[PDB]
């Protein structure tokens, strides 16, 4: 301790790593090509975040930004996890669907301004102009969430019942998880400065655990991530 | 105001802007694969350019950095904009003309060496060392423009007539607009210092818009960019 | 000079730019595609690696961190190097291999992280807190070598002898090269400081060229680059 946020940074680093290791265990021995992507995917994305939770719990991870007449912590490297974990997690719905690629780089590059612009805002110094990039980022996720529900209309006639089912399931826990992270950061400490850095802290915690080791184990347990 | 070269950021930032929203509303509903492709990369290169040319118009992409006796203002948010959207625009071209992988991987990364060393001659305190950088940047457009005049040679043979048309206009565009930006830098407010800075986001706005925006117009009202 | 170290920054510029050089020569006019992969991602990588050197050299790659009471100078750009060198070496064997999708991805994005925490461990402030982030590092690069050896079981039944025997050499090469820097940052100026930053500078020097210059005369030369 020292910062009272300290405990949820440090029970995300343990279900981050419990999970990667999980998902280590699970994956071993997998031959399937198409089960080996998704396992690598899904394993990576916890381990990802384990490193980022971790740099938060040491500190690395905090910077002050003044705005506002004051000193704001700003953990940065969530936008550091975010950057690779975001992207591969739409990576995981994309191929569970057989995207096209031009649907594969539209979504990884909106998910890139997301998070870069979400960042920008995190670490800029006059206040009204944070808000201005948070909303340029939630129109980018906006756009992520409609091509998940609408960019992929050639490929349901084709589509494996139960590739069908298990995308249908994890695009709906995407999008009501990620949907949750613009509020948060608008209400904390990075936004308005509503709810305090502690209780954002434990927001952020739930989600990513549950976008990224819950996500996961849907998926993982799935027969759509084998090739029939 | 307070910069003066603050019009040419607002004036880029729209253009950008509007060049986003007319190439998202042109790709709707596009099925084609291929041309899905083209629409993602075309769209994704003007929309991170918008967010750069904001950062800049609003100061977060602005430094200042000693050197010559002085506190040089430096635009660093352009070299994260081009990071991105020069790798994406050259691939554009090279799925034009269906390059090989290993030509598509010697261009991005020639690229990112080109963008990387002139974001590091960009930040270098010692003077007649920020043109050292500035050689070796160059050096990596030369080898760029060298691959795209000479490296698909294996392709001509085979290369439907609309896409080799559409490819060389794209071509003759790219390289004489890119090989204006060296020279920009050399004689602006990151080399000699002879064109004042104001002068400087002019020309960089004008190169921008007609490399990013121009281009995509061409790319996107060809034929070339579907599958026949 | 200024710096001790300086001769083998200087020396291993020269040596990353004449390997870039000479790969560059030789892989002039190549057309089989597979080739292609190999020399450009092999010439990439010590082209990368040149200009790191070349800013470690001009004191651009340098910064202080303060621990253990001191002011401590890190390459940090020795991280940059690899970030990007290091899943090219790995994606060379990988090519080699005609490893899967999946597991390319878990090579890359283990290497990630390894750098990301080893760059990390490089800039934390507090000592003891440095070795945590090399543990983490060190359990991906350990992660990697089993992958090597032991993640492409379902390719040697189909395998062409050449291709096997050049990637048995390079894989040897690999982890007995790739296990020394862990070695070399624990005892150097980022670790314990038992070796001096000099001759630290020297031993990195000494697995840089090896590592990718060596490395990359083997694999050139070698029929196994070419499809039969
Ligand atoms: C050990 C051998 O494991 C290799 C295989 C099967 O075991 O897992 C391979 C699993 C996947 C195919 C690979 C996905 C990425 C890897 C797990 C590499 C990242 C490992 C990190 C060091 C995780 C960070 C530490 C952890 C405690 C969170
Ligand atoms: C495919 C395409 C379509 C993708 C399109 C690109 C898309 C992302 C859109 C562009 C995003 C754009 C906003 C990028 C802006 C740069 C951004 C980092 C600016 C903020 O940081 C700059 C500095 C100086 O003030 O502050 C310091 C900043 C922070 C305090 C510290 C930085 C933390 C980083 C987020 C760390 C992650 C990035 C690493 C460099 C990668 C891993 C490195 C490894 C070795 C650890
Ligand atoms: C869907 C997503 C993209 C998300 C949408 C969010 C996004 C559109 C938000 C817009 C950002 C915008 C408000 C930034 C401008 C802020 C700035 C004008 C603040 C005023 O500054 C006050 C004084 C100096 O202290 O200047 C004041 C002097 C003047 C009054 C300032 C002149 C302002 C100009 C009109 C700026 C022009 C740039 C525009 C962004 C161009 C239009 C873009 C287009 C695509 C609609
Ligand atoms: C805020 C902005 C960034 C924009 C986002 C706003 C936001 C409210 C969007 C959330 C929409 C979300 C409920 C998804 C909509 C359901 C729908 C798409 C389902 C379609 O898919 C198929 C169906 C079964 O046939 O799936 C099955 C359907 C599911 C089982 C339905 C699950 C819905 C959840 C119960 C919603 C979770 C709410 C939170 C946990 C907390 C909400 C409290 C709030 C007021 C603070
Ligand atoms: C809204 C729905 O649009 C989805 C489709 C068709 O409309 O566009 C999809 C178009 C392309 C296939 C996707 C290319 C990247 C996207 C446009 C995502 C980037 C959007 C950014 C938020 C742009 C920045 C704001 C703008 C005003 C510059
Ligand atoms: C496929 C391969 C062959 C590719 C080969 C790689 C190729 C690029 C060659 C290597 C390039 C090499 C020169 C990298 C050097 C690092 C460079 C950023 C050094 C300058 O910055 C370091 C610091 C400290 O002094 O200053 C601060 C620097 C600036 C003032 C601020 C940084 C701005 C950045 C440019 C922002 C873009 C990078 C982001 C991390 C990505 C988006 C992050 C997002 C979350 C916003
Ligand atoms: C085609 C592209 C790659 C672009 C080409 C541009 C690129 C080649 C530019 C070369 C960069 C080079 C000049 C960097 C050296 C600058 C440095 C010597 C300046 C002298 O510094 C003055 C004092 C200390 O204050 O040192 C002075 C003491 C001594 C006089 C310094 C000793 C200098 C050494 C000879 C440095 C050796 C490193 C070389 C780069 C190795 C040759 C590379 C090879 C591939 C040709
Ligand atoms: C400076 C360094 C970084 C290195 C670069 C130097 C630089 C001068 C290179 C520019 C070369 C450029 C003109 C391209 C050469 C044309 C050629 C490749 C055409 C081949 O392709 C097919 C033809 C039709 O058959 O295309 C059709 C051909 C086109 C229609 C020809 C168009 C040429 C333009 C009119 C040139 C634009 C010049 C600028 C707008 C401003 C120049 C002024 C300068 C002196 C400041
Ligand atoms: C010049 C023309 O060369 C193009 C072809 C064959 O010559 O090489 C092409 C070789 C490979 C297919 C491309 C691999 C990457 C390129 C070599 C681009 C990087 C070049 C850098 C500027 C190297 C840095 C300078 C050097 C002296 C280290
Ligand atoms: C596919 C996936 C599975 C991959 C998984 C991702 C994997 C990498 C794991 C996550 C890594 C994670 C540790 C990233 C952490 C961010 C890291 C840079 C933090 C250190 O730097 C932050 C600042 C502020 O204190 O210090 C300053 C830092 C340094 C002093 C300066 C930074 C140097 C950089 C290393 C330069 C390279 C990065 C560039 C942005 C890229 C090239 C830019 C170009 C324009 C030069
Ligand atoms: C295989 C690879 C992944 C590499 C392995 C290396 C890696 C596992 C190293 C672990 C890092 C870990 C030691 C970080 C914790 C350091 C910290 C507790 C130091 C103590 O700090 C002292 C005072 C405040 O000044 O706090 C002291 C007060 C308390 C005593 C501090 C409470 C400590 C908590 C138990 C921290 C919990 C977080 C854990 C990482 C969760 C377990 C992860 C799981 C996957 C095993
Ligand atoms: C420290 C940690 C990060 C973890 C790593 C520890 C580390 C010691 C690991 C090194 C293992 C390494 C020797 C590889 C093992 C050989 C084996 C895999 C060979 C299998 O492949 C096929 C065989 C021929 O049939 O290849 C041919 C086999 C080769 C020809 C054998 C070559 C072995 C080398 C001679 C070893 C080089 C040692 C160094 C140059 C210096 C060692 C001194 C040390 C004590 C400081
Ligand atoms: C693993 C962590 C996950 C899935 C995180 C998702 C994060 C987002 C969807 C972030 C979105 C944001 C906005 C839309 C607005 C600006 C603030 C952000 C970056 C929190
Ligand atoms: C969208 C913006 C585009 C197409 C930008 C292109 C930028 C370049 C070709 C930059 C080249 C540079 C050099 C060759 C030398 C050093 C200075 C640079 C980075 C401006
Ligand atoms: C071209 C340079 C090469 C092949 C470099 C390889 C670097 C590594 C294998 C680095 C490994 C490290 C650790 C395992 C622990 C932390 C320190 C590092 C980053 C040096």
């Amino acid at each position: 301790t020292g910062r009272p946020e300290w405990i949820w940074l440090a029970l995300g680093t343990a279900l981050m790593g419990l999970g990667t290791l999980y998902f280590l265990v699970k994956g071993m021995g997998v031959s399937d090509p198409d089960a080996k992507k998704f396992y690598a995917i899904t394993t990576l994305v916890p381990a990802i975040a384990f490193t980022m939770y971790l740099s938060m719990l040491l500190g690395y991870g905090l910077t002050m930004v003044p705005f506002g007449g004051e000193q704001n912590p700003i953990y940065w490297a969530r936008y550091a996890d975010w950057l690779f974990t975001t992207p591969l997690l739409l990576l995981d719905l994309a191929l569970l669907v057989d995207a096209d690629q031009g649907t594969i780089l539209a979504l990884v590059g909106a998910d890139g301004i997301m998070i870069g612009t979400g960042l920008v805002g995190a670490l800029t110094k006059v206040y009204s102009y944070r808000f201005v990039w948070w909303a340029i980022s939630t129109a980018a996720m906006l756009y992520i969430l409609y091509v998940l529900f609408f960019g992929f209309t050639s490929k349901a006639e084709s589509m494996r019942p139960e590739v069908a089912s298990t995308f249908k399931v994890l695009r709906n826990v995407t999008v009501v998880l990620w949907s949750a992270y613009p509020v948060v950061w608008l209400i904390g400490s990075e936004g308005a400065g509503i709810v305090p850095l502690n209780i954002e802290t434990l927001l952020f915690m739930v989600l990513d655990v549950s976008a990224k080791v819950g996500f996961g184990l849907i998926l993982l347990r799935s027969r759509a991530i084998f090739g029939e």
